[PDB]
Formats: C-alpha cells, structure tokens, sequence
C-alpha cells in the first residue's frame, strides 16, 4: 500500500523516541518478524506502546520491572484485532534484533526492518495479522524489493537467545499472501 516519507499511510502513528540512524544511509533488506505480549501472554494493554516509547511504569506488574531497563522499539505492531501502530520511520534504525547475524552479518538492527506481531510462540496469530502483515510487507517490497527475498524470524538470527515469532508462526499462510 502506500507509503509516506517512510511511514505507511495507514498505520496508527506513535512516534517513539528510540530510534536513530541506519548507517551509510543504507536501504533496509531484511525483514525480521517478532512476537510480544505484555505482561507475558496477555494482549490489549497500552504497554508495548509504553515499552516501545521507553515509559513503561515499573511497578505497574511485577514483570514491567525487569524490562524498564531496556532501551528498545520496533517499527510496527501488529495487534490481535489486526491493528497497525507504527513507532519509528522505515529508513531509520529501530531497536529490535540486537545481538544478531543474518547470512554473516551482526547488527541487524542496521539493515532491518522489524514488525512484531502481538501473540505468543504456541498460540495461533488471528486471520486479521496474516492479512495486515501481508499488507505491510507487500508495501515495503515496493520500495524495497530485496525484502521479497528476505523475510526471517527474530529466532531464525538469534538462535538460543531468541524463539520468537515461534512454531506458530505460519510462514507458508504468510507467504500465500505475500507479492501478488
Ligand atoms: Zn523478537
């Protein structure tokens, strides 16, 4: 669909503080699909939006504690309902693969685009993520074709730090969609 000086022209906007640059100015290839639920397997809350913003209350659940010390954001949530939020420009770096290596190269981050889903490792994405992820992903193969030959899970350039989007991640349903 369409895009707009790096935001898709649909999404819900929450412009997140923790982003800065993609070295060399260099065009992202490589998207890396995610999961996240806060508190740990519980969907609908404002915290990603939070998280991703960098002020998530500490003391809201026991869990939020342990994470307020990172410093990280993604370029898009997908929620269960099928609902883009869009947190950081798709030609800037968002902070959300870290310690990483794709095909030999580390810092991932660079050179990725990263779209989490809302959901866990075992339980199934809803029919509104498949589409939505489709449809972002269809959008950014228009500006950015190499991402059609590069599509990967955070597990896939983390493994054994990393298990997310999970076994129930349906790459073949994703990729029916995908670059009609
Ligand atoms: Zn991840």
């Amino acid at each position: 669909m369409l895009l707009d000086e790096g935001w898709l022209a649909e999404a819900r906007r929450v412009p997140s503080p923790h982003y800065d640059c993609r070295p060399d100015d260099e065009n992202p290839s490589l998207l890396v699909v995610h999961n996240i639920s806060l508190p740990p397997g519980e969907f609908g809350g404002p915290w990603i939006d939070a998280l991703f913003t960098g002020t998530i209350d500490p003391n809201a659940h026991p869990y939020f504690a342990g994470i307020a010390h990172l410093r990280v954001s993604a370029h898009c949530l997908i929620r269960r309902d099928g609902e883009i939020v869009q947190y950081v420009p798709f030609d800037k770096r968002a902070w959300h693969a870290g310690v990483s290596s794709y095909q030999g190269r580390e810092r991932c981050n660079d050179f990725s685009i990263g779209i989490e889903l809302e959901g866990t490792d075992t339980l199934a994405y809803t029919d509104a993520q498949y589409q939505q992820l489709a449809a972002v992903t269809n959008a950014l193969i228009t500006r950015y074709p190499a991402i059609a030959n590069n599509m990967t899970g955070h597990c896939n350039i983390a493994p054994e730090r990393k298990t997310d989007p999970g076994p129930s991640f349906d790459w073949a349903r994703f990729r029916a969609l995908v670059t009609p």
